[PDB]
Formats: structure tokens, C-alpha cells, sequence
């Protein structure tokens, strides 16, 4: 048998955020066994905890209902906290396909209720497919530059001139097909504060509630193109026309031609727990 | 006149990693003349890139100072690198005598830091030499079994109980030189992190910086004997006795009997620009 727990990664609040199942003791599960698992629950990841290899604390893998991935910030971030539940240690490192991911845990009376990771550094491009893009949205053009940014998935990212604008984007998510193995995420604000929706039929998802593995790439975007500084932290609230509000905090410090660290962070809640038969 | 680079392969700091050069516009010399320039230059390979032949983006040929080569690895993803820079493209496809390997790029404000490429997919099959190696390099039996495998150039792999071992390795290189058309690979590690020296007196090195080529092999031998799985990466760090750190990043997909996919990355710096009179 193992035990799982189903946290709400973003959030505060259950039915918030972005769900994600964390699998607890799972060294005797085979691979094809956790990506069985991961279909079962059908989550966009199921996670599981597995002894370290390489000096970490847990080796974590990470699975969708039909493939592994090398990293994922949302459910990273929900195994982070619920392991927290079993541990008394301030920083948390995971290990995982793209190495160890240092978190540092947050608590209130023993129970852990954010967390911070520092996610790998990004790397970026022009996407160069812009009015294939703005067609697909149903707007005529960005603020600002239409770039992708890979980190194991790949984000672009698309402007929009306020949040009542963001809001209305009706996209044509047959046409955003077109667009392999990447996520669509657009953003509005200004300051501390953004807004963001995100859309993938790559990814297999209509409306995204946290996509926290795009959070740290918004970060560098806002800071490349002027609307943040370096080392400036963001508030990220993406979700709300889901009703999955989700909270996203971001901020990269260095410069663009050689980022330090690309730190993200969020609380996060249990929803539930259980028990699985095998 | 010609232009070229001279780019450090499998590493983000100048005079770490392999180096190479890469000359452009190379339609005008004659492949005699290839073979001169790369005398000249001396390094461990030059290459030429060329008008495309078969719907690639552009020709490469490789030549070390004394022959012609139908694949390398670390010169492979220098020219990559050094091409990404006068190309707007995420993905490169590179002709060669092996023919044309698909190369992803990674940018940062334009510059081109990284790259993954899909190697070849190699054979393999026991050396059956394994006293006589052993006595070369002065230890007594392998942990892992002894195979040499070629995807164009052959390695051979000798697995060390630590990395302090490793380290510890005084090869006879007079005793090496019985091994032709090989490179002898010695290799420690645990989980994602794995350790590399590479001698072989007959590709005429005495210990090499970042041996690409054996990057790939090398996951597959993992996955093979069971130190990982089929579909995860490793990081490979290798050269660093010879004060040439080199990187190198692996993963080989399927199974042993039905390989998909052989995917070797690397991060790669510009040492030096500068043009030829001929």
C-alpha cells in the first residue's frame, strides 16, 4: 500500500491553486507502475518520493497521466510542501532529471504552508511564428516581444495591454494546436502585480490554474523588456477565469546574459489524503 | 579569406571544455585544403561548414590534423554553437557523412549557449581483451563489463569503484597503444552524476578534455547494467585531471534492443574570432 496526499500547489485555500498527488515511499513502485498510477489519478502530475541517489533528501519523480517529466514547478512545489509534513529540516533538496532543486520551507506550527525553489535557469528565443500566434488569440498584436523560453517545457509569452483585455482573450484553441510542445501564457500588469492565463493543447490543458515552471520565465521577460528590475520580485496571480486563483511570487536576479538565480515561490494547502491498494 | 571561431565545446568558461574551429564559407577549399588548414590549426578538430546537399541547413566536415572524420561529438556541438550565431533557427540540421544530425538550440539575447543533438545510435559488444587492458591501466578487474561500443569512433568503458579511483588511474599509455582505432573510457559515478578520463594514443590523445562521442554510449552502458533507467539523464564530468572540466549531458531512450533516441548536450563558449588569408 502507499500513502498519498493531494496538494493544491499556489494557494492557501482548498479548491485553489493547482492539484498535484505526491506518492510517499515509493522505491517499490517501477517506473511503469508510477506512470499507471498517474493515469489513474489523472492529475496533470502525480509525483512520487523515492531514496536519494546523489546527496539530496528525495528523489522525486514526476508524472503526467501519460508521460514523465524532467521538471514541473507547481508539483514540485506541492511535493516540497508535503514532504515538509515528514520532515523538520529548513531547506528541502530534491533531486530530479535536471538535478537537485533546492527549496526552502516556510511553516507555522509545524505544518508547512510555502515554499521556495530555485528553478533552473532559462533559456529564450523570438518565437517567430507572431501573427500565426495573435490570429490564434484573436488580437492583432503583443505589448511586448513575442519570445519562448525553454526550462525543460517551453513558455511564450504574449502581452496584453490591461487585465480587462487579458480577461477577454477568447482563444481558438484548435488553431493553438499548431503550436507543439509548448505552453501560450498572457500576461497583463504593471508594477508587483500580473496577471496570466495560459493555454496548451501540447500540454494537454485548456486553461492552466498555475503554471509555476512559466512563473520564473515571466520574471526574466518583465525584467529584460523594462517593466521590472533584475532582482525586483513579482506577484503572479493567474487562474482566476478558472476559478483556480493562483498565486505565483517570481524574481531573477543577475542580468540577462548571466542570471544567478531564478527563484519561485508560493503557499501551498492539503486537500486530501489517502491510501492506494498497491 | 576565411572567417572562424574557436569554440570551447562542454563548457561555459573559456578555457574549459574541447576546443575546436569552426571556419565558415568553406565552399572554396578544396578538401586537400581542408586537411591543410586543419594541420595548421592543429587542434583536436576543424571544421568546415558547407552549402547544404540534402535539405539540411549546411554541410559540416570534420578533419583532424592528420584525417577526415565521418562523426564527432564535442566538434559537432562547437559548430553548432558557432553557427547558431549567424542564424535566427531553434533547431539546426547538420549534414555529415553520417548523415544529418538534428541539433536544438539554446540562446540568451541571441547568443547561443547550448545545444542537444541526436546522435547516431551505436553497437557494441564485449572487448574480450579485458586482462591485457586492465594490466594497461593498472588495476585489477572492471565493475561493470568491459564493451567497447562504435558509433563511428569506438569506445571502450572500465567502470572504478569511486571517483577517488578514478582519479588515482597512472595508465601505461605505451601499453594502450595496442589497442587501435579505440579510445579507452574510465568511469565512476552514482545515480546522475558520473565521472570520465578518456585516453587513446590511437585518435592521438594522451587524456582527452570531453569525449562526445562517448557521452552517448556511456548512458546506454548505464542503462544497460542497471546504474539508471532508459529515458533518464546523466552528467557526465570529464577532463577534469587535465584542468579541461568538460560537461557533457546523456540520455539514451527505449531499450537496449530497440534504441529511439541518443541525445547528447552541452554547453558551449566562444574563445576567439579571427580570419585566415586564405
Amino acid at each position: 500500500m502507499h500513502n498519498y496526499v493531494i496538494i493544491d500547489a499556489f494557494a492557501s485555500v482548498p479548491l485553489e491553486g493547482n492539484p498535484v498527488a505526491v506518492f510517499f515511499d515509493a522505491d517499490d513502485l517501477p517506473p511503469a507502475q508510477m506512470q499507471r498510477i498517474a493515469r489513474e489519478m489523472n492529475l496533470s502530475e502525480s509525483t512520487f518520493v523515492l531514496k536519494p541517489r546523489n546527496g539530496g533528501d528525495a528523489l522525486i519523480r514526476i508524472f503526467t497521466p501519460v508521460n514523465e517529466l524532467p521538471f514541473a514547478g507547481a508539483p514540485l512545489l506541492g511535493t516540497a510542501i508535503a514532504l515538509g509534513a515528514h520532515t523538520d529540516n529548513h531547506r528541502l533538496y530534491l533531486e530530479t532529471q535536471m538535478g537537485t532543486i533546492a527549496f526552502e520551507l516556510e511553516r507555522q506550527n509545524g505544518s508547512v504552508i510555502a515554499a521556495s525553489m530555485d528553478q533552473p535557469i532559462p533559456t529564450w528565443t523570438a518565437l517567430g511564428r507572431d501573427a500565426e500566434l495573435l490570429k490564434a488569440l484573436g488580437i492583432s498584436d503583443s505589448t511586448f516581444p513575442i519570445e519562448i523560453y525553454h526550462n525543460g517545457p517551453r513558455h511564450v509569452f504574449v502581452g496584453l495591454p490591461s487585465i480587462d483585455a487579458l480577461s477577454a482573450l477568447h482563444p481558438d484553441h484548435r488553431a493553438l494546436s499548431n503550436f507543439h510542445d509548448m505552453a501560450i501564457n498572457c500576461f497583463a500588469g504593471a508594477g508587483r502585480r500580473w496577471r496570466s492565463r495560459m493555454f496548451s493543447p501540447a500540454y494537454g490543458v485548456v486553461e492552466d490554474a498555475a503554471t509555476g515552471s512559466a512563473a520564473g520565465p515571466l520574471a526574466i521577460h518583465l525584467a529584460r523588456h523594462g517593466q521590472i528590475e533584475f532582482g525586483q520580485p513579482v506577484e503572479i496571480l493567474q487562474g482566476v477565469e478558472i476559478g483556480r486563483p493562483s498565486l505565483m511570487f517570481a524574481k531573477a536576479e543577475g542580468r540577462a546574459e548571466q542570471l544567478t538565480r531564478v527563484e519561485v515561490s508560493g503557499n501551498g494547502v492539503t486537500f486530501g489524503r489517502g491510501t492506494i491498494v498497491l
